[PDB]
C-alpha cells in the first residue's frame, strides 16, 4: 500500500479474453493490497470502431463487476483518463526531456542509416545507430532549412538493462544492445513509446501487469522512467509482471477470431460472470493446491501476482464450461431464476410459464445445464408455439406399442382430480409397469415424448404439472396416432 | 415408489476366497431394493460343497457386508422363520423334495449321460432341426429294475415341459427359451447328492423368495429354474414363480467379466488402499445403475429411497477406478473434520503408521490432508515427516534445491525464523515472506523450495507454513540448519 495499478486498453475491436484476464489481474491485485485500479484508456490513434469499441469495454468490465476506482466518468486526482485528452501533457513532458538533454532531435533517414552501417562493414538490419545524438547546431538547422521533420529519441544509458519481473523473475539486456528510440512520427505526435511510461508515470503506478508480448518495450520504458524521474516529474520507478500470454487450442496467439477468444460469444451463451471469472484467473494463476472453484471475494483474499506463473497458459472450453455449470448450481434459486428468465427473455426465447410455473421450471432445470442458454431447448416446450414432436422420438416412442402405451396411459391419466406433481406418477407406473408388465422407463417414455416431444427433457411429473392438465390430455391424446 | 407387496430377496454366495465387486454389487443392489420396498433381505449360505467353500471366505464374507453397512432380515446368526440358512444342514429337506418330485413323475431315475448339444439328432418336423433326445424318459421300471441289479448309478433329472419357457426379466425384458431348446437336467449326481440345480429353486421357493436379483452370467440357469418352479408348485411345495433380475456383468478393459486374477475386483484392496464404506458403496451402485440424470453422488438413504432394480441398465458397466478413486474422495470431503480425523488415525495406525503428533496437531494435520487425498492410505506420504524415524531427504530434491543457490535462501531462512515470536503459520509466513520476497527478491516459488525440502524432505507437500507450525520451532530449526550444512 498503496499498491496502484492499470488497466490501459487501446479502444479497438472486442474484448478478447486475454485482454480480460489482464483486467482481472490487475483488479484482483489491487483489491487484495487494498491499492487502486486505474483504467486508461490508449485512444491516440482513432479507427472507425473506437467509440462501438470503448462502449464494449467498459460493458465488459461492468458485467465481470470489475469496477474501477480512476478513469472514464468517475474521474480522478490524475486525470484525464482519456489519452485523446492529453496532448498538452505529452508535449510537455517531451519538452522537458529535450531541454534536459534526455531526448534529442534525429534527422536521419532509414537508407542513411543502412549507409553507415555498409561503410561500418555491419549488416544494415541493425537498427538506428545513434547517429543524431553528435549533431552540430549548423547540421540541425541545415536539415530544418530543407525541411526535413525530426523525430525525438530518447537517449538510451550506456549499460547493461535489467529488471526483476515479478513473473518471469530477473531479466538482462546487454549494453548497448538497444538504440536510442523514437517517441514522436514525424508530424510531432507522440508515440506509444512516449505516452504509456508517461502516464504511468504521471499517475503513480507502482505495478505493470501486462501480457508479456510486451516484454521487448521494458528495457526502453524503463530508460524513459529513469529519465523522468532525472527531470522532475516522477520520482519512483514501477514494478513489471508480465502475464503469460493466452492460447487457443494450437500452440497460436489467441486469434482475434476465434470465437472462444471473444467474451460476448461467452456471455451470448450464457456464461453468468461469477464462472467466467472464476475460469479467466486460472490463466495463469492458482489460487491453492487442492481446489480451482471459488468466488471473486476468495480471489481477492488470495490473488497475489507473484504467484502467477510463466507457463503456457492454453484456453480449455471444456473446463470454463465445467466451472460455469458448477458457479449456476452454486446460485441460490431466486437469483438463478431472474437471471434465467432475462437471459431467455432477451434473446427472444420468453417461456410461457407465469411466475410461479416458471420459477418452478427454473430449479428443475438449474443442476441440468452448462450455460443459461441450454434452457431453451429443455424448456421451450412449454410453448404451444414451439412444440415439435420429434421423429426419432415418434418413432422409438409412438409406434404400435406406442398405442398400447397411448392407450392405457391415456386412460391412467384422466381421472387424477389434482394436477399436482406428487400423484401422476403413480397413475403411469400403475398402468405401465403395472399391467403392460414393461420396464418403467417404458411406463414413462411415451408420455414424455407426447408431452414434450422429446426422449429428454425435465423431470416427468412436475413437467406434467406445470404442463396443465387440459394441455397434458390434448397432447397425449393427439400423440397416440 | 411401488414394489412387490412382501418382496423378499436373497443374497446366496457360496463360501470362496474373498468378496469380489460383482459380488458385493449384487448384495447392495438386494438389500437397496428390499429396503426401498419394506421388504425382507435374507441371506443364504450356500455351502454344499466342501471342495471350495471355507470359514476363512465365510467370515469374509461377513465382515465385507458389514464393512458396507449392510445387515441383513434372515440368516447366519438372527435365523429367520424359514431356516435352517446354510444349505449344509438342509439335505433332509433337499431329500424330501426330491422323493416328491419323484412320486409325481416331475422328475425321473436317468441312466445315460448328460446331452450336450455339441451333437443331436435330427428333431422330427417338416423343417428339419436339431432337438435332445431325453431317451431314459422312457425307461420301462423292468428295465430300471434290472440297471440297478447291474450296479448302474442313476442321477435324477427333471422332465422340461413342452412348452416355450419364458420370463419378463425386470432388467433384460422378455427372455424365451423356445420349447425343446433345453434338455432334461440332473438335479443330483450319482452318489445321490442335491445339485444347485436342486438346492437353489428349492430353497428360493421354500423361503418365499418373490424377487430373483443375480449376475446375468446365470441367465440360463433360468428356463431350468423356472420348470423346477413350476413343478414345485405341481406338487405343492411352492405357491408362486418368483421375478428375476439380472444384473450386468461388470466389465474389464477387455469384454470380459472383470477378473478374479484383476486388483480391482476384490473388495478388500480397494479397502486395504483406504476406501470409506461411503465411498465404495457410491460407485457399486453406479454399475448398472443412475439415481438420476444431473448427479451421481449419493449416500446410502438416498440410494434406498431411490432404487428400483427395474432401473437397472443391461448394458456393459466397466469397472473405472479413476471414477471410484473420484467419487470415494469426494465423500472423504464430504465428512465432518472430526470424523474423518479418527477414520484417518485408525487407518494409519492398524497399518503401522501411526503419526507422532499430538491430538491438537494431528488434527489440524488432518484437516489441511482431508481435500488432498482420494484415499486414507494417500495420508501416509503425505504426513509421514512429521515423524522423525521417517525423515529423509529425497536425492533428487536435494540435488535440485540444496545445492549452492541454496545458501543464501536458508541463510535467510534461519535468520528470519529466528526473529519471530510467537511459532505460528501467520507469522512464520510473514517472517518469510519478508527476508525471501521482500529481502532476496526471489519468486515464492523458488523462495520457498529449499525450505520445503529441508523441512519436509519432498518438493511437494502439505501447506508449508502449517506444517512449519505443527514441526514446530525446535525441529524446524533443526532442520533447516543441517540442510544448510
Amino acid at each position: 500500500e498503496t499498491v496502484r495499478v492499470r488497466f490501459c486498453p487501446s479502444p479497438t475491436g472486442t474484448p478478447h479474453v486475454g485482454l480480460v484476464r489482464t483486467a482481472l489481474f490487475n483488479w484482483a491485485y489491487a483489491r487484495h493490497t487494498g491499492g487502486t485500479f486505474v483504467f486508461r484508456i490508449e485512444d491516440t490513434d482513432a479507427q472507425r470502431d473506437s467509440e462501438e469499441s470503448y462502449l464494449a469495454l467498459l460493458d465488459a468490465l461492468r458485467w465481470l463487476g470489475l469496477d474501477w476506482d480512476e478513469g472514464p466518468e468517475v474521474g480522478g486526482p490524475y486525470g484525464p483518463y482519456r489519452q485523446s485528452q492529453r496532448a498538452e501533457i505529452y508535449r510537455d513532458v517531451l519538452a522537458r526531456l529535450l531541454a534536459a538533454g534526455e531526448a534529442y532531435h534525429a534527422f536521419s533517414t532509414p537508407e542513411e542509416v543502412e549507409a553507415r552501417h555498409v561503410a561500418a562493414g555491419r549488416n544494415p538490419k541493425l537498427g538506428y545507430d545513434n547517429f543524431d545524438r553528435h549533431l552540430t547546431d549548423a547540421q540541425r538547422a541545415a536539415y530544418l532549412a530543407e525541411g526535413r521533420q525530426p523525430v525525438v529519441r530518447l537517449r538510451m544509458p550506456d549499460d547493461d538493462l535489467a529488471w526483476n519481473d515479478l513473473v518471469r523473475g530477473p531479466v538482462t539486456f546487454a549494453a548497448g544492445s538497444v538504440p536510442d528510440f523514437a517517441l514522436t512520427r514525424a508530424s510531432g505526435d507522440p508515440l506509444y513509446t512516449l505516452v504509456n511510461p508517461c502516464d504511468d508515470a504521471l499517475m503513480k503506478i507502482t505495478h505493470v501487469l501486462r501480457g508479456e508480448d510486451l516484454l521487448p518495450s521494458t528495457p526502453r520504458q524503463l530508460a524513459l522512467h529513469q529519465a523522468l524521474i532525472r527531470i522532475g516529474v516522477a520520482e519512483r520507478i514501477p514494478k513489471f509482471a508480465h502475464l503469460p500470454t493466452v492460447l487457443g487450442e494450437g500452440t497460436k496467439k489467441l486469434s482475434k477470431r476465434d470465437p472462444q477468444s471473444n467474451l460476448f460469444a461467452h456471455r451470448d451463451r450464457g456464461f453468468i460472470p461469477e464462472g467466467l471469472l472464476n475460469y479467466l484467473a486460472l490463466l495463469g494463476w492458482s489460487i491453492a493446491d487442492d481446489h480451482d472453484l471459488f468466488g471473486l471475494d476468495e480471489m481477492v483474499a488470495a490473488f497475489d501476482v507473484a504467484d502467477v506463473n510463466s507457463s503456457p497458459a492454453r484456453f480449455d472450453q471444456k473446463k470454463a464450461d465445467a466451472l460455469n455449470a458448477e458457479h449456476i448450481r452454486m446460485l441460490d434459486v431466486g437469483d438463478f431464476t431472474v437471471r434465467l428468465r432475462d437471459h431467455l427473455d432477451t434473446h427472444g426465447h420468453h417461456i410461457a410459464l407465469d411466475e410461479a410455473a416458471f420459477a418452478a421450471a427454473a430449479e428443475l432445470v438449474q443442476t441440468r445445464i452448462v450455460v443459461l442458454g441450454d434452457a431453451w431447448e429443455l424448456l421451450k416446450f412449454f410453448n404451444d408455439d414451439q412444440y415439435v414432436i420429434d421423429p426419432k422420438a415418434a418413432a422409438k416412442e409412438l409406434g404400435p406399442d406406442g398405442a398400447a402405451v397411448l392407450d392405457a396411459a391415456l386412460a391412467a391419466l384422466t381421472s387424477v382430480t389434482d394436477w399436482t406433481a406428487p400423484l401422476i406418477e403413480a397413475a403411469l407406473k400403475d398402468a405401465l409397469i403395472e399391467g403392460l408388465a414393461l420396464k418403467p422407463r417404458k411406463a414413462f417414455s411415451p408420455i414424455r415424448v407426447a408431452a414434450t416431444g422429446t426422449t429428454v427433457s425435465p423431470p416427468l411429473f412436475e413437467s406434467l404439472e406445470l404442463l396443465g392438465r387440459d394441455r397434458s390430455m390434448q397432447r397425449l391424446r393427439a400423440a397416440r396416432q
